[PDB]
């Protein structure tokens, strides 16, 4: 149902190498809906490709819209199975310390801050 349950440890590796040979420039991202969510709807795609500029509170803003959301839905994310300690950082900053070992980064969104 997962990503990481559909692709093999290897597949993602390689994935994640395609898209620096490709997208030199983007961050490879892995968005998933909570399993518990009831309220906001699934994505359209699983696997992103962000330009390494943008900081965290930009792809708020990029997945709220990407979601088709109104401004009184609550919508929480997670990194690398946590709370953002800041919005501010670059990507590129946030990818270096909260990548996984399979080199892809790990996000999953909900409308409770409690997952
Ligand atoms: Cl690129």
């Amino acid at each position: 149902k997962t990503f990481k349950q559909r692709r093999t440890f290897e597949q993602r590796v390689e994935d994640v190498r395609l898209i620096r040979e490709q997208h030199p420039t983007k961050i490879p991202v892995i968005i998933e809906r909570y399993k518990g969510e009831k309220q906001l709807p699934v994505l359209d795609k699983t696997k992103f490709l962000v330009p390494d500029h943008v900081n965290m509170s930009e792809l708020i803003k990029i997945i709220r819209r990407r979601l088709q959301l109104n401004a009184n839905q609550a919508f929480f994310l997670l990194v690398n199975g946590h709370s953002m300690v800041s919005v501010s950082t670059p990507i590129s900053e946030v990818y270096e310390s909260e990548k996984d070992e399979d080199g892809f980064l790990y996000m999953v969104y909900a409308s409770q801050e409690t997952f």
